[PDB]
């Protein structure tokens, strides 16, 4: 028997946008090769320092509940994420909230939002299937270090060291990672693999671990799946599929060309970390072949396959697919309720 | 035990009914196929979204106590109909606020109210009998496909996997929602049928599992009971029916007007959720034959039968009910007390 | 659940700068055979005198969780050179605020952060080679109560009892300093070497115990690795590594440089806290010979190793590690979360 | 004799650029074919409604007296704009808000401010002087009809008018525009020309007078200067220009790239009006031929000069000057002294 | 008449310093060929952008009594300045600044204030006369040329005008400014010269104007006495004129080391905002030979008479005695009565 207050449309969509905007701008933030880190004030003593982006997802909160509630959505998104894949939680924040901004923007009286979710649904359904058909396997230790160089933010020791525990323990054997007292980091079998990280205090330590963690994730999805063109072209290249839908409605092509707008966010994002315009680097990665991408890192186009900028299917997928599942129901919203403060 | 603040007629009779309109607006918003959903404020966890009335209306309260009450009566009335058939919580709700509006409107110094609520009484319990009168039951499982997707929604597979575990488990056997880990729905018996509900997400599973419990309870009505007309025209098919009744007094005529005028509420609450004007379609639809309605997802004109828009019996007949048993009570009030602010 | 407030870029950064620049002036206005102690507020009773950097980091805390944040990072760097090399934390702190400093004032749009500390630490793991290179063993009693002398701010006393202790126990002996109930320092072995200190107060016994922790750390440390040259002219010797480095991008060019300008901050500081301009006397160590530094206590430039003004390697390295691990990686923060005060 | 308020650097530097990125931002989302319109509230009566740059710049105050001091300097760029031609006083907003953004990103602790101005004069003598290059005369009316329509929101009958009184009066022929009492525009001569607007209200007749008025001087600056390609692709074909000039030092170098990325925020603010994006516009138009730039109503790349979309020499080269002569100005503060609010 | 504040001693000439300091800082930012602008909010209009040392001081009045008591006196420093030369506002602030400090810390109950200002005034009369002894008389048009180019931030055209100007109405004839229409600045005599500063916006010229009459007042004041090394050389190169002093008394000697330490004011702060270290820079020069100068805009070391960065004798002289007769009476204040604000 709580009092309540209730707020009705528009007013109601702006202000679950306003907290999903902070929340993605401080995950973006931390996007890409060239993207910075996120400092995390702690109750218990020192600071913790993240690249990772769901530890700042879930690490914000914010007073008004009406942001709150939009905060706490992308937060599940991440979290999700994270849950199926352990990798890519970022991009599925970013995916999250331009979805729901560009739900949020065609929503109308005569807008029937339960189909423009469905076909949202629909097309999400249509790119997994093309990333799915654009995939291809490992098959090469060499492909093993570049994955997990590229989820490290370019670390080619911490990829030398997870490709050299995949190869003495096999592709399916069990590996950890824990802190070591020592300066750097070095690998023993006692079998099981134990990777040690050293660094020269708690918090690098911790960040190191946390690269580590997502490296490894990424290396086991791509065994378990494959891998795709990285950089954020394995969408931009699976946008063609979205061309051939023939929506039943029109609510159906609205979601449609929602999931065709959004599907170029990543690389935006990515290019736009790199101190550069992003949109014109989505429009000369599209105009290029199917095999030429942005190296974010160098700041020049490349042959992503020979280059080793190379990500799995899984995670791309499934941050693609969580950001569509919450963001899209998002979208469908008329009326929020939340407590009144006391 | 506590001091006490008393209102005397009008004023506390808006009071309420402020109260009641905010409940009903906010529970009508996600009525008919084109409706929306609810966001509401979880104190523990994330957020949840709903498109079911019951829930809607348990989850709200109001600081003023004047109109809480309004609110809890209609709190009252949704949770009524949600316990006896599981299915048209927002039909009673806003027949709630319909009849408590009419009762408030037509109270004069010589109107008594218990006399109209003897009256409309009367014509409920006249358009329940006709309302059986009208009734079909149900002979094949296609039907089942029918109401199934109609309660939920408009959702193809739900409708079919309610229809084939009713196929297999049979029409009176058991049947038990559980929410799958999977990304697909999933059937499974071993016997008592379970559906394995699937989503990327918590919001998304606990939204599903809300629209497959109220397609399981309303097949279930509708082969305990039988099936009317949907979209609302089973009442509006009753209304020519109250021009057969004669009242014993004023009072009794102001009650049947109110029914009378009431019955046309679901299909322009229906009507008006899919932006259009509800008025002239209800209108068109009594214009109509006894068969033709309006299907308000194709936006035409069609007839209901024979496009699979059937409604069970049961739900319509007890929502009504009780939305009448409370409002026309909820009208008779004259002097109200309420508990001073501690 | 509890709400957090973000705040972007320049803003934090600047606010965090505050904070670390308040301690680290707190800390700095103590090194250097002039310099000056802290009073630290006890609540249970007697105030505290120190000259130690890593109680007066420990014992301050702000106010504004932005400025707490570089506060307690600092602090960080502090006691983990303390733990590590048990002396040299002001030397830590300060090269952790012009680290820090430095780096914060190189962020551009165009600049890659993480480029700019790989270079830092680049630049480190070369100093700390040359450093290595121009270590010197000890041989000598001689050199043992020069160290102890130096790391006890010129007492000569303290140095002498701890020189006679290790030649008694053994330059591997286990020696422990305690409080001494009489007028004076006294040595009694029974065995384990213990040293008794003397004073008319708790304050006074307590600095002094502090001091001869610092000499016995810092012996022990010159014991096990080696000397180099005191007065920080170490790293001001070190300084002509960097010249001879040829990094790949602008950034590492960015962070050797900061490396290059962070060098000479222990000399500079020395010379500022003698009442003296610190650039001056700096630069006219670098045009001095290798042999030649400034004499801080006496205002000279005088042979460093021949008036025993000499430091372990050690505790040189273990700081300027420390200070680089953790500044560098505060350099390349962008978005902050800080609670809110409740 | 009055309380001053001092700031220092980067503070006072985001200070003020917030108020100039609100006064442009105002005046921007007017700009171009598909600019609307801003309400500006009157103390004495009805609040007019303007599409006018400067009039919507003069409109805006800031109780914020650092936000005001930026406010005012852009407000002085629009009124010397409006004095010197009376046209494009939007376009050297966009310009010198862009130009004051450009130079307060590039200052750090060695660059120099002053020499940046200097760099950027040296870069707008060059694209003015291309400006005359490039410039070609009027010759027939049908070019002076096409400016006066284009200045005019594409109104093809004040156009019409002007071209009639022009041709009535001759090129040099005193124009005047009055009040007009009815509801279609007519033009009359009593000699002088005299032009009375057609409209229903007052705010509306003040509106088309802002806009006759602008078209009247647009008119007069291309006789008297001459015409150019319209659309803001003057600048994108002059880029090309400052390719050719060796700096001085890095400085002019600086200011030479201000003035290059300021030179494509015209097109691409004419672009972000109608909907689209502007960046891929605008470098499609930069690819394409040089007689081909964009259309904001048709939304497609066509010839300029063919399709009447033509913008006069004077009126670009003015607001380009009157912006970059303020903005620079306004990059080389460092300090700032306001009174404190009493 | 009205109740008044009291302060006795070391808080009261800290308040002083407090905004001796903050307005010093605000004058001497401007300082150097590097220097940059402040932006003065003006209540009647426009803001102002000036590089002028005395704008900036008259212009900046403190809430703290105590504060603007020093503020008022370093503000009546640079009014003498300019009201005596007209130029070399800026040393004569920065000048007086430092005497005022080292006239602050070197004050103890033994020593006697007047005997220090007493020495200071020795000191200072020394200096003017090594100035005077120091001194070379213009006789080339070509130093007129180089004396106002270097005293109007180095601009070329402007300097070349008033050569140009001179040559025309002779040496001691009268030349006249104005604020010019067109953008250019051109010259006319019709004999009287009239100078008619070219501009774009009212900031612009007034500032342009400003620096031509400081160019105009330092060419005055080199005719009429001299010329000497700029950049604060000459000041540095008259310090061992100090040194064959002998005081009477220990106070003298306190302000003779005051006036010897301040002699290389004006040389720091113009490295120091030349974004190079000051110290190091002023101490090359002293050891260079005696026609050897820092030229700051170069960033190298030149015979610095020859480059033509020259400075008049008059301005140089009159603003060090003008700074030095405000400051060491200051310094001898020891209680300080304000009113009590209301
Ligand atoms: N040098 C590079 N050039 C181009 N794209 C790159 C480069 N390095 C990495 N990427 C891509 O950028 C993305 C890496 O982003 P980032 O590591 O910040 O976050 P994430 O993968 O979304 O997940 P998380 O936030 O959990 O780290 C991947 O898509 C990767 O393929
Ligand atoms: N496609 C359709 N066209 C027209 N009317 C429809 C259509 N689908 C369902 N209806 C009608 O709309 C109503 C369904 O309302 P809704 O699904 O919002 O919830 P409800 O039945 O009132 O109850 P609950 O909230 O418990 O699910 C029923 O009267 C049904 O007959
Ligand atoms: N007499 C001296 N002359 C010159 N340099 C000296 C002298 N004594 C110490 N130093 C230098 O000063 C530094 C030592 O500073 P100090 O003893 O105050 O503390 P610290 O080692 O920085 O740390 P902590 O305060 O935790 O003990 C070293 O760089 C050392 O070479
Ligand atoms: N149909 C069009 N296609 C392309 N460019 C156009 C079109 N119509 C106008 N423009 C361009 O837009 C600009 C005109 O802007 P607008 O009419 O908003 O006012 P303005 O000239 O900037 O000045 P003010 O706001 O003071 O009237 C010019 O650069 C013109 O070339
Ligand atoms: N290029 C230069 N190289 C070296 N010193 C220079 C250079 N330009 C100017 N200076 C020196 O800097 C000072 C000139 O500073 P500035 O013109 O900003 O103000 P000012 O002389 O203090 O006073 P005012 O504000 O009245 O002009 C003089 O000491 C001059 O010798
Ligand atoms: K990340
Ligand atoms: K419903
Ligand atoms: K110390
Ligand atoms: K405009
Ligand atoms: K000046
Ligand atoms: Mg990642
Ligand atoms: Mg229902
Ligand atoms: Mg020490
Ligand atoms: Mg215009
Ligand atoms: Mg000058």
């Amino acid at each position: 028997g709580s009092a309540k207050d209730v707020k009705f449309g528009a007013d109601a969509r702006a202000l679950m946008l306003q907290g999903v905007d902070l929340l993605a701008d401080a995950v973006a933030v931390t996007m890409g090769p060239k993207g910075r880190t996120v400092i995390i004030e702690q109750s218990w003593g020192s600071p913790k320092v993240t690249k990772d982006g769901v530890t700042v997802a879930k690490s914000i909160d914010l007073k008004d509940k009406y942001k709150n509630i939009g905060a706490k959505l992308v937060q599940d998104v991440a979290n999700n994420t994270n849950e199926e894949a352990g990798d890519g939680t970022t991009t599925a924040t970013v995916l999250a909230r331009s979805i729901a901004k560009e739900g949020f923007e065609k929503i109308s009286k005569g807008a029937n939002p339960v189909e423009i979710r469905r076909g949202v649904m629909l097309a999400v359904d249509a790119v997994i299937a093309e990333l799915k058909k654009q995939s291809k396997p490992v098959t090469t230790p060499e492909e093993i270090a570049q994955v997990a160089t590229i989820s490290a933010n370019g670390d080619k020791e911490i990829g030398n060291i997870i490709s050299d525990a995949m190869k003495k323990v096999g592709r399916k054997g069990v590996i950890t990672v824990k802190d070591g007292k020592t300066l750097n980091d070095e690998l023993e079998i006692i079998g099981v693999a134990v990777l040690k990280v050293g660094g020269t205090s708690d918090v690098e330590v911790n960040e190191k671990k946390d690269r580590v963690t997502d490296a490894l994730n990424a290396t086991r999805a791509a065994v378990e799946e494959g891998i795709v063109l990285g950089g954020g072209c394995a969408l931009l290249r699976c946008i063609p599929a979205l061309d051939s839908l023939t929506p039943a409605n029109e609510d159906q092509k609205i979601g449609i060309e929602i999931i065709k707008r959004t599907l170029k966010i990543p690389a935006m994002t990515i290019a736009k970390n790199a101190g550069v315009e992003g949109s014109l680097i989505v429009e000369k990665i599209m105009q290029s072949s199917s095999e030429v991408g942005y190296d974010a890192m160098a700041g020049d186009f490349v042959n992503m396959v020979e280059k080793g900028i190379i990500d799995p299917t899984k995670v791309v997928r499934t941050a693609l697919l969580d950001a569509a599942g919450v963001a899209s129901l998002l979208t469908t919203a008329e009326v929020v309720v939340t407590e009144i403060p006391k």
